[PDB]
């Protein structure tokens, strides 16, 4: 089982400047809940944007996606593959946006966090990966972040 997990904007933005223009601790706490255990995979770019302090994410086998092939990733696995990755149980798919683009064929879960913010799309943003019609999706209640925004979570499948 591959799966992703991303919180996004209505608009589809997931990333901008390198880092995300919201936080929800609720959020955080859903992705802890899914991930914990498991394998995680990332791009390097979002490597980059976990503080040095919180890396290796605690739990979880941390797995970097990189084509330099000396870089280095403390406390993490650095791949140049995607395939190198998936050698788990279940395995997560952490962000970013090129990274998800890159794991959808090999998806058949995908719990994503929409986020009631007004963002509009701009150059440099990342993005959601685009779900056609072999996706299935459910949907929750709209809820109210501590943070002000509100969020609801959305559970897609696909065979
Ligand atoms: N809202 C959310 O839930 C989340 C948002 N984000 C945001 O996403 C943004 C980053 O996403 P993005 O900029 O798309 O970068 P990514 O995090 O997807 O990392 C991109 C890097 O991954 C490596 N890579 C990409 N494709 C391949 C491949 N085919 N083979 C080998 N290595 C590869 C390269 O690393 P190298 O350059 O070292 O070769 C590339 O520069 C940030 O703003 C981050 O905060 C991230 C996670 C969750
Ligand atoms: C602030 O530190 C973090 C930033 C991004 C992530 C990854 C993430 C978060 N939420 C959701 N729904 N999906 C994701 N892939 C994690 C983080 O600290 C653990
Ligand atoms: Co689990």
């Amino acid at each position: 089982m591959v799966g992703l997990i991303w919180a996004q904007a209505t608009s589809g933005v997931i990333g901008r400047g390198g880092d995300i223009p919201w936080r929800l601790p609720e959020d955080q706490a859903h992705f802890r809940e899914i991930t914990m255990g498991h394998t995680i995979v990332m791009g390097r770019r979002t490597w980059d944007s976990l503080p040095a302090k919180v890396r290796p994410l605690p739990g979880r086998r941390n797995v970097v996606l990189s084509r330099q092939a000396d870089f280095m990733a403390s406390g993490a696995e650095v791949v140049g593959s995607l395939e190198e990755a998936l050698t788990s149980p279940e395995t997560w798919v952490i962000g970013g946006g090129q990274v998800y683009a890159l794991a959808l064929p090999y998806a058949t879960r995908c719990e994503v966090t929409e986020v009631d913010i007004g963002l509009p799309r701009e150059a440099g943003d990342a993005l959601a990966p685009v779900l056609d019609e072999t996706w299935r999706g459910e949907t929750g209640e709209w809820r109210f972040s501590r943070s002000g925004l509100r969020y609801r979570l959305y559970s897609y499948h696909r065979s």
